[PDB]
């Protein structure tokens, strides 16, 4: 057929119920993630075709970088719950991967700072109870599918996009393919 299991996208053998209907993994540390966000746009593509009522789920994961791999995760609870992600993703991949200024929680805190968020603001969220469950959720729902790499991308946690099987010639053209599988997953 044209989709096939095992070609654009695998079937999770242990399905996960009540999961997000899509939800992305990537880390500030993951090179191809930062591909995804800068380059290729595939969370924004995805976005742009996704039927009517379908939300669209982003985690950051823990097992890339170490220590300062989990102080990002926190971070982007706090993006969450702040609502600013679209204010800090930029500037917190170009910190880690381009300019490599991001060493510490406090040049992550730096990059909340100069985006706008208060610094009594960014702390009070950084130390609640309310990030502390957001960190939770992501972590939780990693275990859930058992995820080892990043980027990754899964649909009603039972499919899990396979870029891969995907052609990589033309960037614009597998952004649409990528972004076609979820659609074609989402309606399934």
């Amino acid at each position: 057929a044209q989709y096939e299991d095992g070609k654009q996208y695998t079937t999770l053998e242990k399905p996960v119920a009540g999961a997000p209907q899509v939800l992305e993994f990537f880390s500030f540390f993951c090179p191809h993630c930062y591909q995804f966000e800068e380059v290729l746009h595939i969370s924004d593509n995805v976005k742009k075709k996704l039927p009517e009522g379908v939300k669209m789920t982003k985690y950051h994961v823990n097992f890339m970088g170490g220590d300062l791999g989990k102080d990002l995760t926190q971070a982007w609870a706090v993006a969450m719950a702040l609502g600013v992600e679209d204010k800090v993703t930029v500037p917190l991949f170009e910190g880690v991967q381009k300019t490599q200024t991001i060493r510490s929680a406090s040049d992550i805190r730096d990059v909340f700072i100069n985006a706008g968020i208060k610094g009594e603001e960014y702390d009070a969220a950084w130390n609640s109870f309310v990030v502390k469950s957001l960190v939770a959720q992501q972590e939780k729902a990693a275990a859930d599918v058992q995820l080892r790499g990043v980027p990754a991308m899964f649909v009603n946690g039972k499919y899990q996009l396979n870029p891969q099987g995907m052609d990589t010639s033309n960037m614009d053209v597998f952004v649409q393919q990528y972004a076609d599988t979820v659609k074609y997953l989402s309606e399934k």
